[PDB]
């Protein structure tokens, strides 16, 4: 069959979508593409939205729509032919092979989700199937792409299991609905096949009555704590407390070891200080407590105990002074004894992991609370805020 | 003005939307207006060798009519009796009117059309409020009900979530039993003015897979609600083999008028005078109490009636048989009874039968089930079937 410029194979089916939709493997202009046939009485294409993207800067992780065309009964859309969807990346054998790690994948999808939003474009159907795995491009690498934006069902809403609770109270509505879905996807990737709600049949029902659950995340691991406090922030029943896409990118979830070590450093430099007794210092001491494991001077290694024993100065039941001690030993790292650098460092990876693995809640605890200074220039790398 | 002769239809005149892109319009077949359903061959297949079986035997008043099927390049069309609405609009649309017919005979009709299907060995597989239709005012004004959308097979999972029998999701080939289940849900759906047994939007199919069931609207002391409950909970039975056939449902006391029930009590009594008791049959209707009798039925009857049979006899009081026996006899000479006795009882045969039925809400239920040993017998053919 042909409509020109597409052009697809009658029985070369790629899969089946909702409301009769069907996707084939086709050609355009001479390259290989994917052809999605839609019933105009079911799905309404957003020309004014696809137009905005076309005329703005192109994003690596937001798929392209080469062109659209129609016949008597259908509307056709030519879309980059991808290898598979996120569901095959998560649930399938030893995949291929992969190419990108889960975390970078999450980041890419988020960047794209922030790109749409920057143009006032709500996907309102983000899910494992609308996140595509590109084909091995050139060097053999592979990245991920959001698709199926611009399409919107009618009647004369997204996919069950990834719909935001407010959607079902009653008509668009806002970007905050994409974040919820993203939140669910974040967990899906990390848990490697699990949904937070979580079994398909009663999934959307659990969403409505807030029946969350994040088992696969350990309550006392640094990595899992960071992720949990984010995912749950994103799947918040209350749309008002869900982070924007830009905020998610600025989350410690995506920070490297050296950046984690930098935030710890800046915070110390930031709190030295005022009353304690001070709106700020109180906040990071409010959680206390068990973050420090009662007394941090007791849970740090032996050689380090001897070193900072010379002062004085460092409370031990205080979070702030733990931060102060880390800064101190970071800055003076080169001047320390050989036995101290031999358990501490090296910098920056091993060093930060040294306090990170003994105090799982430290980073998380500090990031929250320190939001009081998110409007400050020093913390722009860490918060964004808008 | 689209034409696929013999079938014609004008788009824009859309009546509804179905699954997998299915569309329904107003149209014409011969000279009369029909409904046109346009299905995608990739989503729904039609069962011709079934719709013809119907064609052979004479039309059933309560089964929809299929006038003709034809195809074009890209679709498959079907012409059906243009009805007015679905069972949903009947129930949920408060201020519907007239409502022409009565809800219980609505349920009767539906079960009949159903029994007609199963006699031809046709399994519906998708019974629900959207597949039970309300015809338009026929001539004078009378309204009837019709089952529709039989002979439609979904191409990959039959039916609709929230009306599918449990044995069809464990998978490891449907029979008539699956329809009874759906009917059972619909029955309750109509009786309770729009509630579901399982029983709310999103999680009613999950609750079906674990055996939930909650018929809160049915009062355990109301004689009416007790009969409805015995039947309704036997239709939605988790075990299919414990669900009645469509024909059994028709013979059920749930449809019996007042005077027919009285004739059934009278029939039951006349039939047991008697074996011993000491008697297979009599032992049966005595088994369940006692509890049905309320320990002593002579104690739960009106005052002037106690006086009348205080000196008799004979009238055990802890006996079900003798409870029926006293009703029969007070009828067999109701004509001669005093004044204050005929008053508290009659008039016949309606208020008379309610006198005993409201004071013993498990009497009819208990008897009808205990007296099933004579299902085949010719006295009890108006009542049983088997
Ligand atoms: N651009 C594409 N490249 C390759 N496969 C695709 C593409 N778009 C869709 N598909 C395949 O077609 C299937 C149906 O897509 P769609 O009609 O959007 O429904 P859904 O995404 O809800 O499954 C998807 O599961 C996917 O595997
Ligand atoms: N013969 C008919 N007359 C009038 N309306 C109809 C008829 N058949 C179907 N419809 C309408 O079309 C809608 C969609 O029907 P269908 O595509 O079979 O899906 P479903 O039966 O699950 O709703 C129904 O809700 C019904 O209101
Ligand atoms: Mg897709
Ligand atoms: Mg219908």
């Amino acid at each position: 069959v042909i409509v020109g410029k597409i052009s697809f194979c009658p029985k070369d089916v790629l899969g089946h979508g909702a409301e009769g939709t069907i996707v084939y493997r086709g050609m355009f202009d001479n390259r290989d593409v994917a052809v999605k046939r839609i019933l105009p009485e079911c799905f309404s294409f957003a020309d004014r939205e696809v137009q905005l993207l076309r005329e703005s800067d192109e994003h690596p992780n937001v798929i392209r729509y080469f062109c659209t065309e129609k016949d008597r009964q259908f509307q056709y859309i030519a879309i980059e032919l991808c290898a598979a969807t996120l569901q095959e990346y998560v649930e399938q054998k030893d995949f291929a092979h992969l190419g990108l790690e889960p975390i970078t994948l999450l980041q890419q999808t988020t960047s794209g989700l922030a790109h749409l939003h920057s143009l006032n474009i709500v996907h309102r159907d983000l899910k494992p199937h609308n996140i595509l795995i590109s084909m091995p491009n050139a060097h053999g690498k592979i990245k991920a792409m959001i698709s199926d934006f611009g399409l919107c069902k009618k009647l004369a809403p997204g996919t069950e299991g990834w719909i935001a609770p407010e959607m079902l109270s009653e008509e668009n509505p806002t970007y905050t609905v994409d974040i919820f879905s993203a939140g669910c996807v974040f967990y899906y990737v990390i848990s490697e096949g699990s949904h937070p709600f979580g079994k398909s049949l009663q999934r959307q029902a659990n969403i409505l009555l807030g029946a969350c659950s994040l088992d696969c995340l350990h309550p006392e691991k640094h990595e899992d704590v960071i992720a949990r406090e984010l995912i749950e922030k994103m799947i918040a029943m209350d749309p008002q407390k869900r982070p924007s896409a830009k905020h998610v990118l600025k989350h410690p979830f995506f920070w490297s070891l050296e950046k984690q070590l930098q935030f710890f450093q800046d915070v110390s430099d930031r709190i030295e200080k005022e009353s304690l007794d001070g709106p700020i210092v109180k906040q990071l001491e409010r959680g206390g407590r068990a973050v420090v494991k009662m007394d941090w001077r007791e849970n740090i290694t032996v050689p380090l105990q001897t070193d900072l024993r010379k002062f004085r100065t460092y409370k031990g039941g205080s979070v702030r002074d733990l931060l102060r001690a880390m800064r101190n030993k970071k800055h003076h790292y080169r001047e320390l004894p050989a036995e101290v650098r031999e358990t501490l460092g090296t910098l920056p990876d091993d060093f930060v992991c040294y306090f990170t693995s003994r105090f799982p809640h430290l980073l998380a605890h500090t990031y929250r609370a320190m939001e009081l200074c998110s409007h400050e220039r020093l913390f722009q790398p860490y918060y964004f805020h808008e």
